[PDB]
């Protein structure tokens, strides 16, 4: 519907100021459009900020937070002391920055700022960007955050709490598929939760299901799992929901096609980027972000291991037909 000064169309007056923001975005923050640990870093900074919204606290007459409010930018003094927070202030300092000099609302920059990031890793969906949640909030309770410590029966609440049926929890954490730790154990700083830390795809279910057979580093961090080979880490939450029989079946579903996975990722994305907020009180800008390259490559079972090395979890269905390749066992670089 509208030109934008840069001669763009879009379909609100709205959704201009946001061109100069993903200009801003991905020559500076993303470094030439690159899928890097700022992507990733923005990944956990839209979970954290939009999980801080509990119907519970509300419900017993308690403030329960926001939710995708931008509040972990707005109060990062009192949000990043929080447990789960750490490793966050370059890149809550650096959000800040761009959310002042453009005048837009740090709710809004953080679903941007995630959708752009992604439109830089391969076989990414394009995410919906809606626009107008105020730029005030309050700092969100202490203990929403899910820990990687927490039971599966804890996570499930928490997550059930929040809006999310055990299903959107599998689909959510299709975001580990780019993902590594750097606080868990910091011996293998940038050790990647799968072989593919820079593409979106189907990898890190199909590997967190595989025998824990490897100790990646000197010793084990905190709550790490044995993983499949070197370089690659487990995370006791993601081993214990791929195999707990209430998620088992989902995390399964999620391993032969990154068109299903990327579709319930999607999904549950635009569900979390309005908790706190009436979406139909917002604008869609979503024909700002731009397209992913695709993924051309398929699902596999990496280095020589076959359905024989994955401890299959879902008693109904029988684990998808899914390549395997050979080589000896990958040993992962860190993620860049
Ligand atoms: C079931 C809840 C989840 C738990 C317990 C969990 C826990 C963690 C932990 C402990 C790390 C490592 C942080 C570090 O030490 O550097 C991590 C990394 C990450 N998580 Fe999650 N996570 C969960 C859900 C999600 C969701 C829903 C998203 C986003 C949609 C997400 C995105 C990420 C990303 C992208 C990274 C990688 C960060 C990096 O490489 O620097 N996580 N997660
Ligand atoms: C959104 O709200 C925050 C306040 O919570 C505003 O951020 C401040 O902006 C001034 C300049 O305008 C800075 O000097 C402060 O350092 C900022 N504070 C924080 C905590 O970041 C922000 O400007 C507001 N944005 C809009 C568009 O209203
Ligand atoms: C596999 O090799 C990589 C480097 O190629 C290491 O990061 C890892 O610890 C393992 O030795
Ligand atoms: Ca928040
Ligand atoms: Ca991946």
């Amino acid at each position: 519907s509208v030109t934008c000064p840069g001669g763009q169309s879009t379909s609100n007056s709205q959704c201009c100021v946001w061109f100069d923001v993903l200009d801003d975005l991905q020559t500076n923050f993303y470094q030439g459009s690159k899928c890097e640990s700022p992507v990733r870093k923005i990944l956990r900074i839209v979970f954290h900020d939009a999980i801080g919204f509990s119907p519970a606290l509300t419900a017993a007459g308690q403030f329960g937070g926001g939710g995708a409010d931008g509040s972990i930018i707005a109060h990062s003094n009192i949000e990043l002391a929080f447990p789960a927070n750490g490793g966050l202030t370059d890149t809550i300092e650096a959000l800040r920055a761009v959310g002042i000099n453009h005048g837009v609302s740090f709710g809004d920059l953080i679903q941007f700022a995630t959708a752009v990031g992604m439109s830089n890793c391969p076989g990414s969906p394009r995410l919906e960007f809606l626009t107008g949640r105020s730029n005030s909030s309050q700092p969100s309770p202490p203990s929403l955050i899910p820990g990687p410590g927490n039971t599966v029966t804890a996570i499930l609440d928490r997550m059930g709490d929040a809006g999310f049926s055990p299903d959107e929890v599998v689909d959510l954490l299709a975001a580990h598929s780019l993902a590594s730790q750097e606080g868990l154990n910091s011996a293998i700083f940038r050790s990647p939760l799968d072989s593919t830390p820079q593409v979106f795809d189907t990898q890190f279910y199909i590997e967190t299901l595989l025998k824990g057979t490897t100790q990646p580093g000197p010793s084990l961090g905190f709550a790490e799992e044995l993983s499949p080979f070197p370089g690659e880490f487990r995370m006791r939450s993601d081993a214990l929901l791929a195999r707990d029989s209430r998620t088992a079946c989902r995390w399964q579903s999620m391993t032969s096609s990154n068109e299903v996975m990327g579709q319930r990722y999607r999904a549950a994305m635009a569900k979390m980027s309005v908790l706190g907020f009436d979406r139909n009180a917002l604008t869609d800008c979503s024909d700002v972000i731009p397209s992913a390259v695709s993924n051309n490559a398929a699902p596999v079972i990496p280095g020589g291991l076959t359905v024989d090395d994955i401890e299959v979890s879902c008693p109904s269905e029988p684990f998808p037909e899914i390549a395997t390749a050979s080589g000896p066992l990958p040993s992962l670089a860190p993620a860049p």
